[PDB]
C-alpha cells in the first residue's frame, strides 16, 4: 500500500451507488446506514444533485476568491435565512477547517474590542477535527497523543455538568464551544437545560456560544440546525459533511455583529466556495428543507423500533440515533456487513446509524431486520 | 452582502470558463494568467478532466475513509513513482490542512522514536495556510494578528541566509519548513546554495526537511515537484491546488520510515480521499507529466519576454514567474483586467503570474502585448 497506515479500514470496497444502497465489485447491495459518516445526505447519485454536479463541471470548477463568487452569495442566503437572526458566512472545505475559522473569529471579535479574551472551553468525548486549532478543541486526550503541545487556551468541562463549566470560565474566556449532540463521542445528547444554561451563561458571562453542527447540521436530526430544538441564540455555527451531500465543504455562519470582526486579509481559504461545492450545496439546502418532516417522521419511527429491540439504550433524535450496547460493537459492525447492511461502531460500544434522510420507512424494516439477527 | 468581509475582491463575477479563457456575467472574455492561484492546473473544461468528473459524479461521490478506497491507492502509486524515495501519502482537502498533517506526522515522529523534538524553524515571507498550525508555521506576522496565542513552537530564519538557521536551530528542532519558491511572498527564489547547505543542516543535525509543495508541486516549475530541481531530499512534502485541476484535494508524501508514525487513528479527514478528488488528481498527474517538456518551454520563453519588457526583476522558474515593479502592483491588475488579462499583485509590488500548465506561445505573446501597453 502506498497510503499512510492512520485508518482502521473495512474490508470492503465500494464502486457504485445509487439511493441509499451502495455496491462492491461483486456487485453485492449493502444498505447504507452511514452514509459516509453522515455527509451523503441525499444519498447516492440523487439525480437532482447528479444533474447539477455534471452540468457544473463542464462549466466551472473554481477561479479562487480573488474574485467575487456570485454562487456563495447565493447558498449564504439560503442558509443564513434558515439562521436564528442576521448573519454571514465564510465558506470553507471541511469541518476541521470550519472550526478552525470559528475559533479564529472567535479571538479576534475580542481583540477588536480592546479585550484580552482567548481562552476557550470544550467538552470531554468532543469531536472537532484534526487540524491544530480544532484538534485543541477536540476534548479526547488520545487524539492529543504525539502532536503537544497543542494551541494553549483549551480546558475540557462535562457534557450536562454546568458547574464543570463555571469552574473553568474567567474573564479571559473568548467562548463555549459545544455538540448539540456529540456524534463521534457515542451520540451523546446535551439536554435542554443544560444548553439552556449553557446559554444563559454566555450572555450573563459575556462570552461567545459557538456550536458545533458539523454532524448534526442540515436535517440530520429533525431541524434544519440541530439548536433549533431548543430554540437556542448562537453566536456562532460550523457546519459541513452533509451539507454537500459528497462534495467537500464546510462553513460558518456567525451573527452580523460577531462576523464584522473577519476583515479583509484577516482569514481566507483558497478552495472555499468554489462553484461545485456551492452547486452541490444549494441543491442539498433545498432539498432537505422540503425532506424535514420526513426526517422528522422517518426518524421517530426508526427510534421507536430501536427501543423495541430491547437490546440497549437509545440516543439521538432524528436520522442521528445510537444504541448503546453492553458489549464493544466492533464485532457487530462486521456481522452486519456480512448481512448486507453497513453501520457504525464508537465509543468503543455505541453503535452509531447516519442513513441518508431521504431513508424510508421500509429501508428501516430492512435495517432493523438484520439488526434483530445480530444482536 | 451574506457573506464575511474577509477577502479583497476585484469587482468581476465569472460564470464560466473555456480552454485558458475565462468570461464573466457580461459575457467579456479573460485571457486567465491566474489560473485560480496555480489551480486550474489544466485549464477550463479541459475534456479529459470534464468526461472523467461527469463519469464519477454519475457513480459515487463519497463513501469516507471507514472503508477501502482504491482510487486513493491508484493515485498515491502515481504520486510517490515520482518521489525520490518510497514513500506514503495522506489525503486532504487542501493545501492548508495538507501542511498540518505534515506538522503532525513529524512530531509524532520524533516522539516514536522517543525523542523530544517539537519545535519548527519555518522561513519571513513564507505562507504555508491559514489554520493554526499551518498559521504558525507561516512567517508573517500581519496574519497572525487578533488569533494569538498560536501553537509553540515556531521561529522565522530568513530565505537564503543559513546562519539565520544556526542561530534558531536547537536539539529539540523537529524540523524545518520551506517552500522552494515563495509564491504568495512574492515569488522569492531559494538559491541552489541555500537549499543545498539547507539539505546538509537537515541531515547532520538531524532534523525533518517538509517542503511545502502546495503552490510549487505538481508540474508549476517545469519538474513534477520543484525540490527535484536542486535534486533534494525531502522526509515531507506538502501538495494542493494544481493537483485536483479545480476539484479540492490535498496531500502529503513522507518517506517510508516518517509515514510510520501516522498509525491507527492517529490522524484522519472525513472528506479525504474522496473518489472525486482522486479521480481528478489522476487525470491531472498524467496530463502534467506529458505537459512538462512544454511548461519548461513555454516557460523559458514567457520569462524571457518578460525580462525584454525592461519593467522589473524577473523573478521564479518554470510558469511560476513574477515581476518586481518598482511600485504597487494593484493598478496594473485593474488596467490588465479592463484589456482582458488576468494577473495577480503579491508582496505589494510583485505582479505574479500562474497561468495554466497548457498555455501557449501565441498566448503568452499576448499577455505580453497586453502588459507592455499598461507597465
Ligand atoms: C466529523 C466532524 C468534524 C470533522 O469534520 P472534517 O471534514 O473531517 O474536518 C468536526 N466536528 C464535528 C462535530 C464532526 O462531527
Ligand atoms: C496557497 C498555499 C497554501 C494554502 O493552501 P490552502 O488550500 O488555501 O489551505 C499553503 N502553502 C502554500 C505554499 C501555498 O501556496
Amino acid at each position: 500500500t502506498y497510503l499512510m497506515n492512520n485508518y482502521a479500514r473495512l474490508p470492503v470496497k465500494f464502486v457504485r451507488g445509487k439511493g441509499v444502497y451502495l455496491y462492491d465489485e461483486e456487485g453485492k447491495e449493502y444498505l447504507d446506514f452511514v452514509s459516509g459518516i453522515g455527509v451523503n445526505s441525499l444519498g447516492h447519485a440523487y439525480p437532482k444533485l447528479t444533474e447539477a454536479l455534471k452540468e457544473q463541471v463542464e462549466k466551472l470548477l473554481h477561479v479562487s476568491n480573488l474574485y467575487e463568487n456570485p454562487w456563495q452569495e447565493e447558498l449564504a442566503h439560503k442558509l443564513v435565512k434558515h439562521f436564528w437572526t442576521e448573519g454571514k458566512v465564510f465558506f470553507a472545505n471541511s469541518g476541521t477547517e470550519s472550526v478552525e475559522a470559528a475559533i479564529k473569529l472567535a479571538r479576534k471579535y475580542w481583540r477588536d474590542k480592546g479585550k484580552n479574551k482567548w481562552k476557550f472551553i470544550s467538552f470531554e468525548n468532543s469531536f472537532h477535527g484534526r487540524t491544530y486549532g480544532s484538534l485543541s478543541a477536540t476534548g479526547q486526550p488520545k487524539f492529543h497523543k504525539g502532536f503537544e503541545p497543542l494551541v494553549p487556551g483549551f480546558s475540557y468541562a462535562k457534557l450536562n455538568d454546568i458547574d464543570s463549566v463555571y469552574k473553568l470560565l474567567d474573564e479571559e474566556t473568548a467562548g463555549i464551544i459545544i455538540e448539540v449532540i456529540q456524534g463521534e463521542g457515542g451520540v451523546n445528547e446535551a439536554s435542554e437545560d443544560f444548553l439552556s444554561k449553557l446559554q444563559e451563561i454566555c450572555k450573563e458571562k459575556d462570552v461567545l456560544l459557538i456550536i458545533d453542527e458539523v454532524q448534526t447540521g442540515i436535517g440530520r436530526t429533525g431541524e434544519f440546525y440541530a439548536y433549533q430544538h431548543f430554540n437556542l441564540k448562537p453566536d456562532v455555527i460550523a457546519l459541513a459533511k452533509g451539507l454537500g451531500g459528497g462534495v467537500p465543504i464546510g462553513a460558518i455562519l456567525a451573527r452580523e455583529e460577531v462576523a464584522q470582526s473577519f476583515t479583509p486579509g484577516s482569514h481566507g481559504s483558497t478552495f472555499g466556495g468554489n462553484p461545485l461545492a456551492c452547486r452541490a450545496g444549494t441543491v442539498v439546502v433545498d432539498e432537505v428543507e422540503k425532506l424535514l418532516p420526513h426526517v422528522r417522521e422517518v426518524g421517530n419511527y426508526f427510534k421507536e423500533k430501536l427501543k423495541e429491540l430491547g437490546k440497549g439504550k437509545v440516543k439521538g433524535r432524528g436520522l442521528m440515533l445510537g444504541l448503546e450496547l453492553e458489549r464493544e460493537c466492533k464485532d457487530y459492525v462486521l456481522k452486519a456487513l456480512e448481512k448486507g447492511l453497513l453501520i457504525n461502531c464508537t465509543a468503543g460500544k455505541v453503535l452509531r446509524f447516519l442513513p441518508p434522510l431521504i431513508i424510508q420507512k421500509e429501508h428501516i424494516d430492512r435495517a432493523i431486520s438484520v439488526l434483530r439477527e445480530i444482536l
